[PDB]
């Protein structure tokens, strides 16, 4: 009745909203928006007309979602740091560890033997890394600014913090790694995570910019 093409289209659909949404109310800030959402939306697309889908193994990896990540996860941990008022050397760092996490999970989705858990494994450690940044120095870092600039900061970060945190655990649960999770419902389950990580977070700043 749902098939991963249908979940497929209706995350490119949802992109396409949130971009379009973010694009008028900016008629840096609103240009990193269009890029999260806009190069999701493409990725979606591209992954709804069956392209990018690489068999591994048993299971069907869908190359064009890690691209995605690769390239929107740094713009969303770099609109948190506009947010937090990060000099240009705690961007690297960062930017530093979200990259591994992207990079770690791609080479672990491709790779069809156990060594593929070791990647997830070194993945996950640079991800607590991240986590301590967000919500430490970041954290410092953003409270010198006005209190509703600091009050919106502590909104993105902890939808940030509690929604990326799950992603693992959806990706070790479904094909990619003990394969309990079918595809249409880990798919199904990234869709919703993708939606509201980018354009549900896109809103949330909205709102804020509107209340100034
Ligand atoms: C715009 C944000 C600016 C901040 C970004 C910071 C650094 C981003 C890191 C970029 C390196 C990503 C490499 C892309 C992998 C391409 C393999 C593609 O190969 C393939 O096609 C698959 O193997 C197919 O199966
Ligand atoms: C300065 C005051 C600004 C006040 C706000 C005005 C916003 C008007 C401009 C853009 C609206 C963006 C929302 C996208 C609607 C497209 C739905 C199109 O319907 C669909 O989604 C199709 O069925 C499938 O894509
Ligand atoms: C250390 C600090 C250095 C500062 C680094 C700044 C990096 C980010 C800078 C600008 C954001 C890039 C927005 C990309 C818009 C193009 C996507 C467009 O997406 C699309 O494909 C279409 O929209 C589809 O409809
Ligand atoms: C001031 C802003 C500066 C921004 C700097 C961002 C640069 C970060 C670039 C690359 C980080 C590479 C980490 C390599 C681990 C990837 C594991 C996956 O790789 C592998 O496992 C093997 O290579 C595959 O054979
Ligand atoms: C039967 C084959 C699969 C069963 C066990 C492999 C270890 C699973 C570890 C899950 C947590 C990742 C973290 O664990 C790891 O990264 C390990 O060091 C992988 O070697
Ligand atoms: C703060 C005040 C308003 C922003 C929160 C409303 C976000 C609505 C769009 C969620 C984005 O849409 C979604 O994520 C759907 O639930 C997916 O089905
Ligand atoms: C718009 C897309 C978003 C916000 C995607 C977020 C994805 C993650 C936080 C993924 C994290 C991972 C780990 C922590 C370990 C390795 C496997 C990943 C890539 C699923
Ligand atoms: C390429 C032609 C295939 C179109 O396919 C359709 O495109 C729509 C996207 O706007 C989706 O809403 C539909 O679910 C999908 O079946
Ligand atoms: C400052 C004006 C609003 C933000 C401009 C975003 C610049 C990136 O390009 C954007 O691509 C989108 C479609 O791909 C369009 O909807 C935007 O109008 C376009 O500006
Ligand atoms: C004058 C109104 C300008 C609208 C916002 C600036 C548009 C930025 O344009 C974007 O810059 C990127 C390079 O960083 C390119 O890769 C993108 O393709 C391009 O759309
Ligand atoms: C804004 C327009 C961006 C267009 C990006 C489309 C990317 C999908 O391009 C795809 O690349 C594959 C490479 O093997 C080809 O097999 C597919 O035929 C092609 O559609
Ligand atoms: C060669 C490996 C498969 C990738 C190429 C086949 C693409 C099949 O998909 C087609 O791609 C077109 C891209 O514009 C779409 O317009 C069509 O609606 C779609 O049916
Ligand atoms: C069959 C043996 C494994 C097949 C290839 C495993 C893929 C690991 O190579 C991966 O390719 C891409 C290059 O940047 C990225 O995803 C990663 O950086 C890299 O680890
Ligand atoms: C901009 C973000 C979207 C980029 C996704 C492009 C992924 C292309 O990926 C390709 O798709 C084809 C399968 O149909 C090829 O045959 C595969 O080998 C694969 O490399
Ligand atoms: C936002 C949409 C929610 C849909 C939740 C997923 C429920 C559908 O999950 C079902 O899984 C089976 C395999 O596991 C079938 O093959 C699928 O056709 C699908 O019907
Ligand atoms: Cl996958």
């Amino acid at each position: 009745m749902v098939g991963l093409t249908t979940l497929f289209w209706l995350g490119a659909i949802g992109m396409l909203v949130g971009t379009l949404a973010f694009a008028w109310a900016g008629r840096r800030y609103y240009v990193t928006l269009v890029g999260i959402s806009g190069i999701a939306a493409v990725a979606y697309v591209v992954m709804a007309l069956g392209v990018g889908w690489v068999p591994v193994a048993e299971r069907t990896v869908f190359a064009p979602r890690y691209i995605d990540w690769i390239l929107t996860t740094p713009l969303i941990v770099y609109f948190l740091g506009l947010l937090a008022g990060l000099d240009s050397r705690e961007f690297g760092i960062v930017i530093t560890l979200n990259t591994v996490v992207m990079l770690a999970g791609f080479a672990g989705a491709m790779v069809p033997g156990i060594e593929r858990y070791a990647l997830f494994g070194m993945g996950a450690v640079a991800f607590l890394g991240l986590v301590y940044y967000l919500v430490g120095p970041m954290t410092e870092s953003a409270s010198q600014r006005s209190s509703g600039i600091k009050s919106l900061y502590v909104r993105l970060r902890n939808l940030t913090v509690i929604l990326w945190a799950i992603y693992p655990f959806i990706w070790l649960l479904g094909p990619p790694g003990v394969a309990l999770l079918t595809p249409t419902v880990d798919v199904a389950l990234i869709v919703y995570l993708d939606l509201v990580t980018k354009v549900g977070f896109g809103f949330i700043a909205l709102d804020a910019a509107a209340t100034l």
